[PDB]
RNA sequence: AGCCCAGCUUGGCGGGCGAAGGCCAAGACGGAGAUGAGGUGCGCGUGGC
DNA sequence: TGCCACGCGCACCTCATCTCCCAAATAGACA
DNA sequence: TGTCTATTTGGGAGATGAGGTGCGCGTGGCA
């Protein structure tokens, strides 16, 4: 029954937001910035209790010194880097750095055994504090929803989303590594939540309570014809997408006191089984290219399946090398024969005897996101060309009042966003001078391409996601266990653009080869079918593994021969690929 | 040429250029939130040139 | 066998991991 | 006065710590 899953509907395109909803993204988005105000506060008045010991107080000294000696460094080596050039200074500067650096994370070593000694004489403050925050959160309770118009529900939401990153904001600064709360701009979208709760003794909340007009949750959510996934699967797809396409009431929070409904048009694909046992749902409002989109996610909770006992063996390795007919992303490695359909073997490729394969991408991909590349450029150029010309008008005509005041140059050319010269030409549609024609034969412009700047990169992207959902698939369909390797491409991002050896574009590059590509996307996929499909995944510890030749089972050394394929090995002198020889090393560790 | 026209991707027919208008076929489908990174684009400085 | 340009400013996008997906007590609307 | 519906609430916990990142894992060809 542990199984949760998500089925989404799609709202109709022809569907405006109403004022209700909007105002329920509104006081969301308010609520979400006060919890983290709070937060920042108590964080600051931890740290405040923290600094009151003498000797919390001279480590912090100490920490501020090495912190400040550090950054001068710093910006010295900024500075002679930029004389320079290029990369390569003094190495005079370099250990002067490193030295700085050492000393400041001694100091804040130092700062942390200072805390820790003192730690169990603040718990009572902390403690104190604490019950303060939780006072404040109920306070905002009885002010967005006992006397304020959101839904207890979205407020229920936001509560719990919030929590949730604090308590994971604190587990990554126990490890050592930064993290914190940050304040996000509104444009527009959001979520809204509904909770259908179940007290003890009650019915499942099957799918077809859901759909009666009197059932129990007809005040709460109410989502009709629902049909019975064997017999939904049978009717042909022109009968499914007529027959799914229904009206779904769902609670809107309050107005003025007065509760408030919103019947959505929402298009269904899949329905979930008898069984299920809808636990919530929410309405998620995004923006595409200043459009407004809608979408109604609900969550069931279901049974589980039965584990596999039989099947091949399937080996995973992630890369993003570059191929003539595509970023090569992955490679695998099979234990007994495959079967592959047709329609994704020029995708995921095989070989002769069916055990091993290459997955790249289609270059349609990158010509896609290059063409989306090139319309931003257009785009930023057609903006500059417009700054220049509103500068002049103002400069050299009267300026009409714009927001209820004059309009000044200093303004104007300090802009940067296409927002505000959006909003100019809004306001200044019914002008009536000659820079209202102007502004607005650029705005128009502006909305048909920016769109496709999004749009176009939206299906390109979708389109790798999805062939990636099809290739976990066929493995789910016979793969009786899953190797995946666990190479971290988060902290290889991360530490990629500071220690490369290759010129700053060349990595540049490389990176932006890597984001399209996406490995840890088509890995995490491959992790989830096996998931749900009950077939068993093992994470096999990769280290040490691109050096070792498979044949002779020796280890290279580490002299940076492994960026460019094949490899050229030192026990049997022969060279190698890296990656075949990373497959059959995964395989024969997990076949032991 | 692109983007859009009942969820998404890929195709076919018929349309729209911020508005219109949908129909059909195959496939896959677990979402939200936060954080941390990365990338693109346009300007500026410094040089080499 | 050595080289490929080093830093800012803002605006606007995606990629990589990780967690979580409630229900009891109390109050109201009705007959 | 008694069934269902809707909202309020307390969780859920025991409670140090933020600036990574040299372990590998990935990625270079051109003159
Ligand atoms: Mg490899
Ligand atoms: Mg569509
Ligand atoms: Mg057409
Ligand atoms: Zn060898």
């Amino acid at each position: 029954m542990t199984t949760m899953t998500v089925h989404t509907m799609g709202v109709h395109y022809k569907w405006q937001i109403p004022e209700v909803l909007r105002q329920q993204l509104w006081l969301a988005h308010n609520l979400r910035e006060d919890l983290v105000s709070l937060q920042l506060a108590y964080d600051d008045d931890l740290k405040a209790i923290w600094s009151s010991y003498p000797d919390v107080a001279q480590a912090e000294d100490t920490m501020a010194a090495a912190e400040a000696d550090a950054v001068a460094l710093s910006e010295r080596v900024k500075q002679a880097r930029i004389e320079a050039r290029s990369k390569k200074i003094s190495t005079e500067l370099t250990q002067q750095l490193r030295d700085a650096k050492k000393r400041l994370k001694d100091a804040r070593q130092a700062r942390r055994d200072a805390i820790a000694v003192v730690k169990d004489d603040a718990a009572e403050r902390r403690k104190a504090r604490s019950d303060q925050l939780a006072a404040d959160q109920k306070a905002l309770y009885g002010q967005y929803c006992r006397d304020g118009d959101l839904y207890w529900a979205s407020f229920n939401t936001v509560l719990d989303h919030h929590k949730t990153a604090v308590k994971r904001i604190a587990a990554q600064r126990a490890s050592g590594k930064p993290a914190t709360l940050r304040h996000h701009r509104f444009d527009g979208s959001g979520t809204i939540a509904v909770q259908l709760q179940r007290q003890a003794g009650a019915p499942p909340r099957t799918p077809m309570v859901l759909a009666d007009e009197a059932g129990k949750y007809r005040n709460v959510l109410h989502i009709p014809g629902w049909t019975d996934p064997d017999v939904w699967e049978q009717m042909t797809r022109s009968q499914c997408r007529q027959s799914g396409r229904v009206t779904v009431r769902m609670r809107c929070g309050s107005t003025d006191g007065q509760p408030q409904w919103i019947d959505l048009p929402v298009q269904v694909h899949r329905w979930l089984p008898a069984d299920a046992d809808i636990t919530g749902a929410e309405l998620v409002v995004t923006r595409v290219a200043g459009i407004y989109r809608a979408k109604l996610c609900v969550t069931a909770r279901i049974g589980d399946t039965e584990p596999v006992t039989s099947g091949p063996t399937v080996a995973l390795h992630l890369g993003w090398r570059s191929t003539e007919e595509g970023t090569a992303v992955a490679t695998w490695r099979s234990d007994a024969p495959l079967d592959i359909p047709f329609g994704l073997r020029t995708v995921m490729r095989v070989d002769a005897a069916g055990t091993s394969g290459i997955i790249v991408v289609p270059a349609t991909i990158e010509r896609r996101l290059t063409r989306t590349e090139n319309i931003a450029s257009s785009r930023s150029l057609a903006l500059d060309a417009l700054r220049d010309k509103v500068v002049g008008w103002l400069s050299d005509n009267d300026a009409p009042t714009y927001r209820d005041a004059p309009l000044e140059a200093a303004t104007v050319k300090q802009w940067k966003s296409p927002q505000r010269f959006a909003s100019l030409a809004h306001a200044w549609k019914d002008n009536g001078t000659e820079i209202s024609d102007i502004l607005w034969a650029w705005f128009s412009l502006d909305r048909k391409q920016w769109a496709q700047q999004e749009n176009g990169r939206r299906k390109a992207l979708g389109h790798r996601d999805d062939l990636y959902r099809q290739i976990a698939a066929v493995i789910s369909d016979q793969a009786g266990h899953v190797l995946v390797d666990d190479t971290s491409v988060a902290e290889l991002s991360a530490r990629a653009m500071e220690r490369t050896e290759l010129p700053t574009e060349v990595q540049q590059k490389i990176d932006r080869r890597r984001d399209h590509a996406a490995p840890g996307g088509l890995r995490a996929s491959v992790v989830a079918a096996m998931t749900r499909d009950g077939v068993p995944v093992t994470i096999v510890a990769a280290a040490d593994f691109t050096r070792t030749h498979s044949r002779c089972g020796h280890v290279n050394p580490a002299d940076d021969r492994y960026l460019s394929n094949p490899v050229r090995c030192d026990g049997c002198g022969a060279m190698y690929d890296q990656d075949r020889s990373f497959v059959t090393l995964m395989l024969r560790a997990a076949t032991a």
